[PDB]
């Protein structure tokens, strides 16, 4: 068993339920490490499909990045082995389909985490936001790339530049979501689709998933461009605005951004 | 003339109509060779726009891959010079617009074929499925790439992982189709658009179509990533699951997939 | 002060209004040079969001390329330093969000210009046309790429191959627009969103916009493929049809295109 | 047979000898067209290796570009379908090895031509120069790339920026040549190697040559970078220096370049 | 201990000596499994440099790919999981320098194996041959790429198209070898350089080795290019010539290749 | 005038001579800023070729990075806007040839700096070392790439992993240098080559230099690969070994590296 997730297996379908309500499923390292161990434990031939969910009735799916752990003092908080970076890679490389089954509000990092999964099925009352511009966080290239494969550029720029929540109905209309259903039908609807997928050829599913992963990633640039972007990101991590954004969040006041 | 298609010219518009209804327009080599010969014959200055259709009233637009013609195992079923791979390249490189005018159900390789065309106009009763996971087929990279330029990744993954049919209305909503019209209006609506395009500058249409083709292919990877994918595909077409999927289709029974 | 635009700033938002209505805000060099000088003058820390608009009541937002300035005698009219090519680079590199606020009809180069901006908010009565196939112009690779990040390939090919106008409602459905509002709400809706964005962290917005720009351009090809495309574009600008297309537009008649 | 080349077949080896000594085997269209026809006619299973040579005793192997064929009004003489661009593609795509067997002096485009070939075996008295900076020519990307696969960057820059001739001995030392032999041994040495190659597996040789060709071309860039370089090339073709360079060559006088 | 290698440790340097003299150290699956197990066992902080060697006095360093383990026809002979493909990836990714210390003749896959290593130091009597065109084998893109990072294209094509051995002196001159020494001095010359490297910063060496590996592999192409190459390779491994090459090796006779 | 360089012009040739001998021309910010200002000031049409040199008789050409300019620990000394990273970009983008004329010993970042220049002409007594593995520095991707365009991979790895000096004669043999001259002839040999280059077409030289620069950069990878390398570099900067290497150099003792 796991301290911060609960796993149920129903024939070939596994359901990983978040059990980190004390921090509204914020992406703390101890929570992500249990999620990753639970997924790893389910990498077996007789499991064919995974569902990720918050507990039934939750008002919050996930509060996103744990801002108490998101480091300040000049260190990159979205480095390659930071937990959100590790779990998006693991979801994308996992040789079985991973369905995000969403009840409640989805924030920032948690939005990138469900976007990295294969299908999203949501309650009609679920809401979605992408929040780095609230804190002054320079989100990393891979993280931003994970948000560009479903809705168009103008829609993605609206979500990130405003940090405003969208409804499940709008998330469906712009192509983020697969299905929107009444919260009382959410579990039944998602399990029926997961059981259906689990009757199909798992080795064909795994290789087509991996072919889509590498095509998704196949936007290539030279070393100079990457080093230029990393220089820009470091200037943001070094800014007064980044300190102000983190402090304003921890102090629950409105930040005063000044552009240095 | 052609054994397996019928061609009509109306001013500058050519309509290539399938004539393989006894096999529900499955993509047998003999059918695809005729479709490619008809297209090549229509590469003339006086032809400005192509329409591909099934006969009026067809229940099945195309049953997709001829499963009899797939090599039984140990052999890549979607090699570069296999007929579906040849026709999709030919459609994409053809210097005139090609409009798929769809009445009936569209399956598997035939869904890839229409996705490779420039515009899709469909009857309100048409249905669309992508079926390789029903048989355990390791669909090839170029083939999967051809399904990713219209609908988002989560939608494409639902289509491929479930192999379930979608309606014309849902295909329109997610960005696969240009237009949905009542079946009685399908021929007139599509001919009106083709005659319209036929008065525009053909050399500008041809170079813009080619620019889009190159940009659409310009997802690049290193040799190791490609060879790693090919090794994964070979493990699938070497698998007992692939033989069981082919056999269950030919024997009209439900396959039992086990993951090797 | 500018001859061809008017700028109003309130707090952190700047509105750049076209003042070239006597030529339907055609993208003449004198107008684009003024737009670029006004943007450069607004690249200051206290400015956080830009709106581009035509005057209230405009029937035509922009007529697109000035056909009286398009090179005739064997010269590429969309070379790297042509004014449309310069303004789209400047908008995409600009470290503040740029919102296109659209009232009236949008044509050709002007459609590319608004697509290059970060968000589009349009009146319910606005219309959008992409017109190079009306003139026989071989649109350049960068320009075509700018049109492919919002709507899918089939939709983009319909817009370009037909040159037919689409409504704001359809432009919203296919993913081109962020929002459609009644024209009497257009300024208030856009100002509210622009002022909302200006309260967010500008250095995070700037680096995320630049990350999106780099990822969007990261469709790479070898020198041979680019030189092949250049040769195709040159044969179009050397074409009888290209001369006929320009001549027809000047003589206010319908072109007769013949395919050389 | 051919006006401008002579072909001798010895067992499985074909020797293509230039017959344009009147014009020092300058790369005139009529000469290159005959060279490409003779090569095409030798694409038969019983031919296994090609040797390209000047006649025995030639002082000049090839004088490079024909000045009398560069079409002024700025028009790019290194466009995709100009004769030298066509013959380098054809040599690189030719499914048999092509050995350049060099006696005499090699100039400019003829240096690019022999670099495009598979092996170079040269007389101890042969000499090599790359000459576009003598004329003010903006050599094209693919043409420059063809010069970068043998010697290192500093060496290539010395050859191009000086336009000075190098000895066979230096060309061997820096990795441009395979072998340097006394002129009396040049046919024996070259034919012994060609005959040896002709006993090897031709389908393996062809696919490995094509693998090397694609790996050699696999330096990829985005559309913006290509268009930028094209703009710089156009600026050189529009320059006063380019006119001066061509006029000085025609008037047999030293050019005076001024940097515009 | 290992059945097919012997390992010595001298301070911080490990020497892996082949013990498969009965097949002249041909790269059989069981030999490569022990070489890889010995490398994995040595991946410890107190080991800082590896030497690969054949036993003292060896006439044959390695006879290369085990021809008996190649498939009969119709199957890719150089698939991603093939032993040669596994060992070259493991050498390249190994976080310590691997020096090939060469006494005797080096053939085919064994030449690719030493080329994949970091440094090559060779006896003055050693020789080097690349032999797939002797057997009609379609070498893979990754394998060919591993041969292109030291000598120029003209030299590499000579080596592969001739399958002729070159001396240690010529291999030094063209950039393949670091050093050539008399055989009596080979062991202690190599150990002196490995001990010197072992005093340097191992984490710096590892990240620089990895940066060079990524840069070396960063020649990118699109899916269609790779699948076109793979189809050409399949025509070769399906050919009569491939069968003839395998049979000629088994019957110890000269192959008769015909080009199908 | 400049505090840290001396500039002499001889008609079209400019010679930038280091004036930082009391610190062995270490690459301190104040010294690089003066070199960059002196280059910027020579970017004039009447200047056609630059020579970089140390004063006549210098024992040390440049000692490389100023180790007394390491920033606050946990921080990258090879970030995009560090002076060495700035001047190598500026040399590579400079629209005139830059020749490194080397007398004395060349170390570390100074080796990268001369490698980034267009030609290197050296005294027979000059020596060359690449030194980051002496200190435990994770040299950055762009910096390593700048070392890979002249000599082959095996040679570069020997230089980097040994940090051992090589002679001028060995640097010529492996392709690093253009020419080696007796020290009394060095200045005149280098000036005659610079005057010769200055007679050639400057716009042709500039565009070919720029085309070589972008081809040399055109090794592309995806975001995940770049971020994975940055994670490894950061782990090296965070290591005990990195502290030990910098402290050892400051204290003039042998470092004790332990591999964490
Ligand atoms: C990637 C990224 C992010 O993900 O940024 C973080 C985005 N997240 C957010 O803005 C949401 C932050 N949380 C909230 O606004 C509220 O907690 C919401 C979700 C509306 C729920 O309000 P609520 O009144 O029901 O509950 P709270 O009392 O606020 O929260 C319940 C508990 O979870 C803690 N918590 C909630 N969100 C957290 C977060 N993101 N990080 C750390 N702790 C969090 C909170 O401190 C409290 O703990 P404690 O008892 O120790 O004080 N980014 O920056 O780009
Ligand atoms: O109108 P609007 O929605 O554009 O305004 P916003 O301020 O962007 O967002 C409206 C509110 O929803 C909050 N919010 C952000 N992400 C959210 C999400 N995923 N679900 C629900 N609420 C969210 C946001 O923090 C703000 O909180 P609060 O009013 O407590 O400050
Ligand atoms: C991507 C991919 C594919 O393209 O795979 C194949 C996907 N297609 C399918 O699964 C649909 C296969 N066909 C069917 O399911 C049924 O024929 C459907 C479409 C429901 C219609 O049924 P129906 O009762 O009306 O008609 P049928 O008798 O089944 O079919 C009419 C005739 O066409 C033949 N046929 C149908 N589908 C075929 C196929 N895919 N390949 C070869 N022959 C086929 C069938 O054997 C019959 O011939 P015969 O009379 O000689 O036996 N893939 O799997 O890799
Ligand atoms: O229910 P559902 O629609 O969600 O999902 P499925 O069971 O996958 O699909 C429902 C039925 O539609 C069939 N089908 C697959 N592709 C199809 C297409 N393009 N058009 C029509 N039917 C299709 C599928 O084979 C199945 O038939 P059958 O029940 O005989 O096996
Ligand atoms: O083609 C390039 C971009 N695409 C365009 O179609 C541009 C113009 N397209 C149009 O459809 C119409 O001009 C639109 C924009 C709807 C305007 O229609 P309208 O009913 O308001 O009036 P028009 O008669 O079309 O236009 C009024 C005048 O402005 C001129 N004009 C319009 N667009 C122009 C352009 N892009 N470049 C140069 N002149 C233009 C037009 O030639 C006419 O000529 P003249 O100066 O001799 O009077
Ligand atoms: O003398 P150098 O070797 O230093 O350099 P350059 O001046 O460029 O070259 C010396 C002379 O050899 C000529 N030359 C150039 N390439 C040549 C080649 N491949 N073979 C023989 N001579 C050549 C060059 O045109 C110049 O002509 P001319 O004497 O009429 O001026
Ligand atoms: O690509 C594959 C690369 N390999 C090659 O092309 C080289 C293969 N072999 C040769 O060139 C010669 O065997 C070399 C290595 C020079 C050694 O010549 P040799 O005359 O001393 O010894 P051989 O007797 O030829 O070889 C000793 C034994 O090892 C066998 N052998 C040699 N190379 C082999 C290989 N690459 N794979 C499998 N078996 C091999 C050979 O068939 C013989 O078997 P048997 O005892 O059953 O007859
Ligand atoms: O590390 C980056 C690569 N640089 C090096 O390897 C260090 C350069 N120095 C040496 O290697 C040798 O000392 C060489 C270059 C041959 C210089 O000859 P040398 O031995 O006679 O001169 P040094 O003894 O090193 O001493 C000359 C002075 O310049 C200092 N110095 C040398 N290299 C330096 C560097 N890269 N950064 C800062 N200071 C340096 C050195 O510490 C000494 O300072 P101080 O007076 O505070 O002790
Ligand atoms: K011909
Ligand atoms: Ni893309
Ligand atoms: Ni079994
Ligand atoms: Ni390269």
């Amino acid at each position: 068993a796991y301290q911060y997730v609960n796993v149920v297996t129903i024939n070939k379908v596994a359901v990983i339920e978040f059990n980190y309500g004390r921090k509204l499923n914020a992406l703390s390292k101890v929570f992500i490490d249990d999620l990753m161990q639970a997924l790893s434990d389910l990498n077996r031939p007789e499991i064919r499909c995974i569902i990720l969910r918050a507990p039934s009735g939750s008002k919050v799916f996930s509060a996103g990045h744990d801002i108490h752990e998101l480091p300040s003092g000049g260190r990159d908080p979205l480095s390659y082995d930071d937990p959100l970076r590790q779990i998006t890679r693991m979801i994308q490389k996992f040789p079985k389909p991973i369905i995000s089954m969403v009840e409640g509000s989805v924030w920032g990092g948690a939005f990138e985490m469900i976007m990295s999964s294969d299908l999203i099925i949501a309650a009609s009352t679920s809401t979605f936001s992408m929040t780095p511009v609230n804190l002054g966080v320079p989100y990393n290239l891979v993280g931003i790339h994970n948000l560009t494969r479903d809705a168009g550029f103008h829609i993605v720029k609206e979500l990130i530049f405003t940090a405003s929540p969208i409804t499940a109905q709008r998330a469906l209309a712009v192509g983020i979501l697969n299905h929107v259903v009444e919260v009382e039908e959410l579990e039944d609807f998602t399990l029926q689709m997961a059981h259906h997928i689990s009757e199909k050829a798992p080795l064909a599913i795994a290789v087509i998933k991996e072919e889509l992963r590498v095509l998704g990633e196949a936007h290539t640039m030279n070393s100079d461009e990457f080093e230029r972007i990393q220089g820009m990101r470091r200037a943001v991590y070094d800014s007064e605005d980044y300190q102000e954004g983190m402090n304003a969040f921890l102090e629950k006041r409105k930040p005063n951004f000044v552009g240095h």
